């Protein structure tokens, strides 16, 4: 009964997630309208270009005003009930305009993915905008509690936001037969490998990940995978170059296929100082990989110290070292944890369970009048 | 009863740019508090201050969120300072940003949109942005346009529910005056004694620069002229070619981008503007301000500035011959020219006088802070 309009990015952290939601809302019956800037991914979905080719005195390609317009068009001709948007900064203020232009004939559901706050909401040049985007939405949701917390103190909106966690594509992440092409990486020695797929910035504290591999490899014949190329590349490329080994810590480069070399992995590391939700942590667990993450932001909402993984202080290389060498020694516990970690995913991060929350929201917002 | 105003405009290179910046200065010079909230620093005084909208600190952003940044700063600046008026100039990124910023600050502020040509005549026809412009306009307290011509078009394309007022552009009178350029006239090898035709203006295809040189080929057969082309862009190359095929390479000077338009005008005899669509274009008013008589095509709001009778000459678009004849006619009769030029300078200090037009925006500002 519900005509729904999803809007997300063709960030890979904001889109794909809002996509799978639309992908699977069409399967429950709903009419789904993808209003978006890119062409990236069904009998119940239609796309909308959102052309940006309008530039003369084009210093600034008017993408926002063009976006807020396509929303107004698609919602006035196809007559939408809801306008769901992801990532607050670009497409929430955009959504407010369309509603305003089409005469309050629509309800809005904003969904705060982490990055739109912990990175942007730090400079006040734009802070009062996020606030107004949020406050003005009909319903607001966040993919974490640590994210709901940051918002209420960084931005301090007069609105109140509920939690809906991010599901992963449980159809792309699973235990894989990853020993055959695994050998082509020179890595079939019964090595016991460790992976790290961060973003690449200095906030992700990779200087530790390498620093810890050094301290742990002295007691385990282990190999490292540094997935993700960015600003810190040069610095880390040295940290191994001079610190003892590059024979066992090859930077795999930024790969589009992380999932495959995840199943291959035996334990991932994430020692960032600041993260709202870890999408790759699920992506790790979802295919049976135990992991060590730092007690930081929204990490203890994905990791339960215990059977799923471990939580260690932000910045403790010698301390992180332990929990790795300890686990790589034992065989049973390592396999035990690798399965319960896989399980906790499909227990509280179920693709159908999360979509279920969204749908109940969609209906509950439309309901009073 | 003085006033705190918030003026916004583009860096430079268009009508909107200089027209805001000047009205900022003029108003400051009258005791009003003039906060500039812009993309950067437009072309140091004692009375306004500037609020650059830093577009920096952004990652994994599809594009530099200027629009949203402008709105954020606009609304922030209107509070810290408590502006009584937000005066937005070229409409397209600004009138939405302003409206947006008004809504952010409890609607304490009053908003004024000032439609200059381009945002209506081309963006208005764009189905992606049309709907928005309409909303941008309607949602503003007072909307003014640079000519009556621009108002009609705004009603034909954008079709807003708002009445829009008329307030022409203006010009710092102190900047343009007959001057003599004996030194610069030599560096360009224009030492043959007289007859410099000027066309300072845009490069876009709508500017009909084609016709500007075509007519100049038909002109140059007879008076020993030199065309001074100023500004570069899309058609720039295309035009650079056309002159070649005409053998007039050694008479046409492609000055391209220029900052001191005052100097170049002060050595010019006859300005041409042959736009197929134009909405005013000061370049006419800037010329007339120093004596230089203009020949423009009869479109848009050109008839509002050039009085066909005495201050210049209007001829239908594409009539390259038509311009040329009127051009040679005028340049030949040395008595008629000096009288025409002197009358053009009159019309400017009378109809488009700076103290006047400024006083109009000022008296607009006041009449929208009463009854609220
Ligand atoms: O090379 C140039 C091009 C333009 N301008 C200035 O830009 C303004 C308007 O030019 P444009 O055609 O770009 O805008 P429009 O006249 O259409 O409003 C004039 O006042 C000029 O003083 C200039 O100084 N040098």
């Amino acid at each position: 009964k519900l005509k729904i309009g999803i809007t997300c990015y063709p960030v890979g952290g904001s889109g794909v997630v809002g996509t799978e939601l639309g992908k699977q809302l069409a399967e429950r019956g709903h009419e789904i309208h993808f209003i978006t800037s890119g062409l990236p991914f069904y009998p119940n979905i239609y796309f909308h270009e959102v052309t940006v080719n309008q530039y003369s005195v084009f210093q600034y390609p008017p993408y926002d005003l063009a976006l807020a317009s396509k929303m107004a068009e698609v919602a006035q001709r196809e007559n939408l009930d809801i306008l769901h948007v992801h990532y607050a900064i670009p497409h929430a203020i955009c959504a407010y305009l369309a509603k305003q232009m089409i005469g309050e004939r629509i309800k809005i559901v904003t969904t705060l993915h982490g990055t739109d706050i912990t990175v942007l909401g730090s400079d006040p040049s734009l802070n009062n905008l996020i606030r107004f985007g949020i406050e003005q939405s009909d319903v607001v949701t966040a993919v974490s509690h640590s994210l709901i917390n940051e918002t209420h103190e960084l931005v301090k909106p007069n609105k109140d936001i509920q939690t809906v966690y991010n599901f992963i594509d449980e159809r792309v992440y699973f235990k894989r037969d990853m020993t055959q092409l695994k050998k082509e990486y020179g890595i079939s020695e019964s090595e016991k490998i460790l992976i790290h797929i961060s973003n690449f910035r200095k906030v992700k504290r990779v200087q530790d990940v390498v620093q810890a591999f050094a301290k742990i490899v002295t007691e385990v014949d282990a190999k490292l995978l540094l997935v993700g190329d960015g600003p810190e590349f040069c610095t880390i490329l040295q940290l191994v170059k001079n610190l003892h080994i590059e024979d066992r810590v090859l930077f795999l480069g930024k790969q589009d296929n992380v999932a495959e070399l995840l199943a291959m992995s035996d334990l991932m590391l994430l020692l960032s100082e600041k993260e709202s939700f870890g999408l790759v942590l699920l992506e790790a667990m979802a295919c049976g990989v135990p992991c060590i993450g730092t007690r930081v932001g929204g990490i203890p909402e994905v990791i339960q110290h215990g059977d799923t993984g471990y939580l260690c202080e932000v910045g403790d290389t010698t301390g992180v070292a332990d929990q790795a060498i300890q686990l790589l020694k034992d065989e049973e516990l390592h396999r035990n944890m690798g399965e319960r970690a896989r399980e906790s995913v499909y227990e509280q991060f179920r693709s159908e369970k999360i979509v279920s929350q969204y749908e109940t929201i969609y209906y509950d917002v439309l309901r009073d009048d």
